[PDB]
């Protein structure tokens, strides 16, 4: 919160208090906490009626150090996902000079909640065993339109891990995040188009158009109408099979069933098939584009800009080719002839409404020629082209119903919410800061610095070094779970179950999945993430050049540890283990926002542990740094991404060293800590350099001892901010020598990004839009860094620490409010009159299905009666049990 | 005009074995060769091996 | 390259007779001619004399 | 520079086990009938024809 008086900053919580483990349950952060503060909409409103196109800024009155008040002062929302591929230059729109951003994922198997076979599987094994008395090869074991020989082979050799579904849900969420741009312009922020291109103005009247493979520059079109994968450069393959027999031997093990429970809508089901196929092949299958009408700052020149979504450039690796095994409409002997097959397929696949060129050209709406035994030839399609055709047909509202049926088969609530958290964490992005004296700055148009960007974690995003398709893979940025086809086949057919996989209602799908407001809401969910990571990196003083070289350096043993422990690179008992210091950031989050991050379990030997997205990042990236006004880099500061008003106006509770400077009130203004607090002033051989009250250990460490680094201390950091916020600090060694790190032109601090103003707005003044907390303390070569002032400059601030003088400062004129959570469920829902007319029946039928996973009305007691020899039925000699982990016991020594 | 239908499997009301089918399976268990001889048939008109 | 192996007889876990094989040997003892007739066969598909 | 197919012999293929040389396999029959005497009566008889 903003502080009203120095009494409030002086009583603020210590950093260690906020980083403590917290034991209480807490609600999910829906992003509506920020909405009720920066917007007209307190409570509900229809998105059409609200015009949240203009609700895209922080606004308020500001007070200057000189005593004037600037009304209607403004600040941009820092984050975005759209990347311009055509920048306005000289009022005239032109091609981008800079290559596109890219991202990489490390997909892999890990132990999840422990898994157990269902009753339906026991019945199947008993059907086989009973079948063994008769010299008849017979098809009792058929289910849901599948061959009896297939259900037999899906009932074999279960994998202990469990089932995840996470990568599936990532691909779905990324797709949704892209199609949500397709809604009318009235309900997308204006700013979202101009975080990176600050010289353009979007037009409200016309909606954005979502296309595919349209980009002008650096080969971004992936062959255009004839497509290839953007990363591998290849082309996929996809084939549909009535039965598993027609699958070539090279790949009968990778086959996936497509359960009948999806496709049950009378809504086109040929599309639902395509969206099942998309969510298991490699992503991206093509580079999506957002084209939007925009105009010059004078309004004078109009055009169609091109954008690339950040969701469309992140690489989730996987499967180039798929065999999709379709359900049979009518129970029957296997279709040895074709007409027996097509008139009996539950759905007959055909290409979507778009033409494609190249080898195996596809006319629009073309029908797949079914595979069956004794066919004249094998048939398949390239999958990049098959997916290119449906690419224009998906939309938010159909993904909502799709996932609504998907929820009925497997619970998808908490899993989807965590996948959405990964979505926000990897896709929301912000430009690097410019140092200045005043409140606004931006880099020169169409420069490399203009387009350089960072994650909510203060890690930079990597760029491509050559035209697409990329010839060579980038390093992984984060690691995710994978979804096994085998245990997918087992779970879709009711043959297996786990505590995380319990089926849920279609109403349980989280609200973001349906709404047009979802883009704005994703934009607001990334701020608390930076607030957490920012407090983390700023608690210690380590500089950007120092993090940048830390993983390897041999100057100091402490620094190597401090970086090795923030990334997820450890394991035990065959499963992933969360990063050790990611838990600090997680705690820091829970304590500041009073909300709980979404998590997923990992089973270490049957003991569940929670992993959050704070704990799963991987080493390799450069850290975030500000640029000079001329474009030169600046190394000296700790990593920063956002102005500190964001950090300090949206937290329920905050660290002391980061609080706002209090408003002037009569005599009092601002004040500093002294020796009565345990601090003491640094002096050197020079008589014209003065450094603030600091720690007492500061006297005995020009270089930190190996194995040790600077320690948390809020008050010394506060004093460091007081020295910094004067217009003329000097960044120097214990002796007054220059440090190796690049330093800003004198008296400048990093400051937030400029955007065009609306009528009646004013630009932010002075240090109202700057970062302040980034106080360097640890140099790259192991030296301390000191903030110095000359003696005459030094007198008023020191007396301010001694509480005998006051220092002028600027502030926002904003009061504090922080709401109790808006919703418990994580899903919106309201009773209609009919919901009340038909209440109890739903309430018990629901519970009667939730327990009904893998149940059938026939019980073992009935099917025993039909059995020939009941004692020899495997269900008798093997009552089923949950598999242990890492693996179930085998060959015990008696 | 045209209409269609999704025919579905009926798992409700699962069946019970008669004492006749019970004794038949007992005879298969204990391996009673005579009961399914080559030319035995019921008054129903179907032969015993079927 | 080549590898070899000494395969060995497995006398561990000696087998137990079923009640079926017990009654069969009883029928051989008491000389029950009918049970191994010329054209008797099981549903298994093997004839009774075997 | 020099692509081509290249041959590898699996280690599993080189281990020597068993080695029994000749074998007679007995197969189930479709129908309750006495042992076949003509050739057609034999070929039509068995559960599967190898």
């Amino acid at each position: 919160p903003i502080s009203a008086d120095f009494s409030e900053v002086e009583n603020a919580p210590s950093f260690l208090s906020l980083a403590e483990n917290t034991d209480e349950v807490l609600k999910p952060y829906t992003g509506l906490e920020i909405q009720t503060i920066i917007t007209n909409i307190v409570g509900d409103a229809n998105p059409n009626q609200s015009r949240i196109f203009d609700q895209d800024r922080l606004r308020g009155n500001q007070y200057s150090a000189g005593g004037l008040v600037t009304q209607n002062a403004v600040s941009a929302i820092p984050f975005t996902n759209l990347i311009p591929r055509t920048i306005r230059v000289g009022n005239i729109l032109v091609n981008s000079a800079n290559r596109l951003q890219i991202t990489e994922t490390n997909v892999s198997e890990y132990y999840s909640n422990p898994i157990i076979a269902t009753k339906l599987s026991e019945m199947i094994s008993d059907q086989v065993k009973n079948n063994q008395f008769s010299t008849w090869r017979r098809d009792n074991t058929s289910l849901q339109g599948f061959n009896a020989f297939d259900i037999a082979t899906i009932n074999t050799a279960i994998l202990p891990n469990g089932l995840s579904l996470e990568s599936m849900l990532l691909k779905l969420s990324l797709l949704h995040s892209i199609k949500a741009m397709n809604v009318d312009a009235a309900s997308i922020n204006r700013s979202q188009y101009q975080v990176i291109d600050h010289n353009t103005v979007p037009t409200i009247g016309a909606p954005a158009v979502v296309g595919v493979n349209n980009s002008p520059v650096f080969g971004e079109d992936c062959g255009g109408n004839n497509p290839v994968y953007p990363f591998g450069g290849g082309t996929g393959a996809i084939a549909f099979h009535v039965t598993l027999q027609t699958v070539p031997d090279e790949r009968k093990s990778y086959a996936i069933f497509v359960p009948p429970a999806i496709l049950q809508a009378t809504s086109d089901a040929n599309e639902a098939l395509a969206l099942f196929a998309l969510s298991m092949s490699e992503w991206p299958h093509a580079l999506y584009t957002v084209t939007k009408q925009t105009t010059d700052l004078a309004g004078a020149n109009a055009g169609q800009q091109v954008f690339i979504p950040t969701q469309s450039t992140i690489h989730i690796g996987g499967r180039r080719v798929l065999d999709l095994i379709i359900p049979r409409r009518e129970i029957a002997p296997n279709p040895t002839t074709l007409v027996a097959a097509n008139a009996m397929c539950m759905v007959r696949p055909q290409a979507g409404p778009d033409a494609t060129a190249g080898a195996i050209p596809l006319a629009a709406g073309q029908l797949f020629n079914m595979n069956f035994i004794g066919a004249p030839a094998f048939e398949e399609w390239p999958m990049t082209s098959y997916l290119y055709s449906w690419a224009g047909r998906f939309d938010i509202t159909t993904i909502r119903q799709y996932m609504g049926r998907l929820a009925t088969m497997v619970g998808v609530k908490d899993a989807y919410w965590a996948a959405h958290e990964l979505n926000v964490a990897l896709s929301q992005v912000a430009p690097k800061m410019t140092t200045a004296a005043g409140g606004w700055a931006a880099q020169a148009a169409n420069s490399a610095q203009q387009s350089d960007v960072c994650y909510s974690s203060l890690l930079t995003v990597t760029r491509s070094a050559a035209n697409f398709p990329l010839a060579n893979q980038p390093a992984a940025d984060m690691r995710v779970y994978d979804t096994d086809p085998a245990t997918w086949n087992k779970v879709a057919l009711g043959l297996a179950t786990a505590a995380n996989l319990v089926p849920e209602q279609s109403m349980d799908v989280p609200f973001v999945v349906g709404d047009a407001r979802a883009s704005f809401w994703e934009r607001l969910q990334a701020i608390p993430m930076c607030i957490a990571w920012t407090m983390y990196y700023h608690s210690r003083g380590i500089t950007t050049l120092a993090w940048d070289n830390a993983y390897t350096d041999n100057t100091n043993k402490w620094l190597q540890k401090m970086v090795r422990n923030t990334f997820s690179t450890t394991q035990s008992v065959g499963t992933i283990i969360p990063a050790r210091y990611g838990k600090i950031v997680c705690n820091l989050y829970k304590n500041m926002f009073h909300r709980a991050p979404a998590y997923v379990a990992t089973s270490v030997g049957g003991k569940e542990l929670h992993i959050t997205h704070f704990e799963r990042w991987l080493p390799g990236g450069t850290y975030a740094n500000v640029y000079s006004g001329a474009g030169a880099v600046v190394n000296c500061f700790s990593p920063v991404l956002i102005p500190d008003i964001w950090c300090q106006y949206f937290t329920a509770k905050l660290p002391l060293f980061a609080g706002a400077f209090p408003p002037a009130q009569g005599q009092n203004s601002t004040k500093g800590f002294n020796s009565k607090q345990g601090l003491m002033i640094h002096r050197n051989q020079n008589n014209n350099l003065v450094a603030p009250y600091l720690e007492k250990f500061a006297d005995n460490s020009s270089y930190f001892p190996v194995g040790q680094g600077p320690e948390i201390n809020d008050m010394a950091t506060w004093n460091g901010r007081l020295w910094m916020t004067t217009g003329n600090v000097q960044y120097l060694d214990y002796s007054g020598a220059a440090i190796v790190e690049a330093v800003p032109p004198a008296g400048e601090l990093p400051v937030g990004k400029q955007i065009p103003l609306l009528a009646g707005e004013n630009a932010p003044i002075e240090l109202t839009n700057a970062a302040t907390t980034c106080v360097p303390r640890y140099s790259n070569d192991g030296r301390r860094i000191f903030t110095y002032l000359t003696t005459a400059q030094s007198v008023i601030p020191v007396q301010a620490c001694n509480r005998a003088a006051n220092l002028a400062r600027s502030c926002w004129l904003l009061s504090n409010v922080y709401a109790e959570p808006a919703l418990q469920a994580l899903g919106d829902e309201v009773e209609d009159a009919f919901d009340t007319l038909t209440n109890s029946s739903f309430l018990d039928v629901a519970k009667s299905v939730a327990e009904s996973a893998g149940e059938v009305p026939a019980t073992k007691a009935l099917t025993d009666l039909q059995a020939v020899d009941v004692s020899s039925l495997p269900s008798t000699s093997d009552p089923s049990n949950v598999l242990s982990q890492p693996a179930p016991l085998m060959s015990p020594p008696t």
